[PDB]
């Protein structure tokens, strides 16, 4: 009783966040999430522009933006809604309640006032997912929660998944899915997007681990492959960004059956 | 076998950082962090240079501080050597290691730059302190290691605390101690860390949970403690952070013997 993606987006429980990407990524057949680990705006905006026909969703690093301004970011809203993808922030929300309301609205970035979803860890307890909500809910965002990590000597696994899972599902009106490297939750409901994505075998020199989009997306059940090098240093990077989709799109509907 | 601050800050294995941090404690009959959780550079700076003698350490929000400038970050130092304490950035690491590198070198706030100390998750794995330590270590900086966390409903215990501490001990030419609830490591070359710490008992509205400086640094076995709000939000801040102070140096002197 696997639903499509267009099927997943009208659940009674879907969360609107959720809605809206998943109608996207039927209507453009992709289930890509670049990952823009630049620290250039015009390469930031360059990319957003020409790979944004492949792509549901762009991963920000504003953190590694060294010509950030909230101007950059209105450019790439601008794209987002021409090319139809979502706008999700990397920033590890991992504080406090107290803490991370206050991160996620304020300060130089102002994150909610642009990121359609942002990520947050699950260690401190369910706060963490109550302050972003105070900022969050008002501003109609949704929010993901790491249940799983794809680098060498994760303790994101066995009962700390468990209670990320568990946490999602009790904060359902502002989590919409998990950072995970499987399906960990069975509602379907909550999107699952995958890091640590290559076409190729292997790693990086500080504990990354790739796995392919086949594995993740058709073994693992995951729904959206999140990539970063695989793509941006490739030579030709539309031409990787729609290797990596093809690849994550006949994944999904190998497994739809 | 309990040894002081001063003589903490001569082991073999200690770290210069360490050292230095140990060395003003005992000078200035101070183990109080100031959690200066404010939002105005006027207010950082004021802050910081009344409440000086009365703190070994500022921990600084840059995230939410929404004038920040390299500027502002380079009178705080001035304020830093001036009084004498380190300057802990709270931002929370906790990403894979080719990310953690990037975000604590560059994008706009240049944090290893000004920042004696850093604290990082132990989630990702170890790679989260190798990428840290590739741009610290050169700068001669230090980074403390979230073994356990203030706030209901955490997941920093047991295995995960372990592991911490195992990471910390085994990545000590960079790791300088932990942000705790307790005593979390045996060797004494590492520092304990505190928050969660105000004189009356209670909480906040998101999670967080308090205990006092007698409890956390006499009975449990910390070495500072890191106050926010119950300083923060006092009329008198200087007087506020001067009963804090005596309070955590007292039970410290009482623990020692
Ligand atoms: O568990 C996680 C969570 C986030 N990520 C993030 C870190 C980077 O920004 C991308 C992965 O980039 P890549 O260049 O594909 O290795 O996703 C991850 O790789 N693993
Ligand atoms: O486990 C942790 C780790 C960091 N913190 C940080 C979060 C805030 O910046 C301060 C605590 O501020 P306070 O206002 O004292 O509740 O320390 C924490 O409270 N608990
Ligand atoms: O056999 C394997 O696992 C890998 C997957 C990507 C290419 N070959
Ligand atoms: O009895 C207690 O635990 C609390 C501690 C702070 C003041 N009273």
């Amino acid at each position: 009783m696997e639903l499509s993606f267009g099927a997943r987006a009208e659940l009674p429980r879907i969360h609107p966040v959720a809605s809206k990407l998943l109608r996207l990524m039927q209507k453009k057949e992709t289930n890509l999430c670049l990952s823009a680990d630049v620290s250039l705006a015009r390469e930031l905006l360059q990319l957003a522009d020409a790979l944004g026909p492949s792509i549901c969703m762009l991963k920000t690093h504003v953190d590694i933006l060294n010509d950030f301004t909230l101007d950059v970011m209105k450019e790439l809203i601008t794209l987002a809604k021409c090319h139809e993808f979502l706008i999700f922030e990397d920033r590890k929300f991992a504080d406090i309640g107290n803490n991370v309301k206050k991160q996620y609205e304020g300060g130089i970035f102002k994150i909610a006032s642009w990121a359609d979803l942002v990520n947050a860890h699950v260690v401190p307890g369910s706060g963490v997912v109550k302050g972003l909500q105070e900022v969050g809910l008002p501003l109609h965002r949704g929010c993901l929660l790491i249940a799983e990590m794809s680098s060498t000597g994760s303790l994101a696994t066995g009962d700390y998944t468990r209670a990320a899972v568990r946490m999602a599902e009790e904060h359902s009106e502002f989590v919409v899915g998990f950072i995970s490297g499987s399906r960990v939750s069975m509602k379907p409901e909550f999107l699952h997007l995958t890091p640590g994505v290559q076409l190729e075998a292997g790693g990086d020199n500080l504990g990354q681990q790739y796995n392919s989009p086949q594995e993740v997306i058709g073994k693992r059940g995951s729904d959206i492959i999140i990539v970063g090098r695989g793509i941006i240093s490739a030579a030709d990077r539309l031409e990787a960004a729609e290797m990596y989709r093809k690849a994550a799109w006949e994944a999904y509907l190998s497994r739809l059956g």
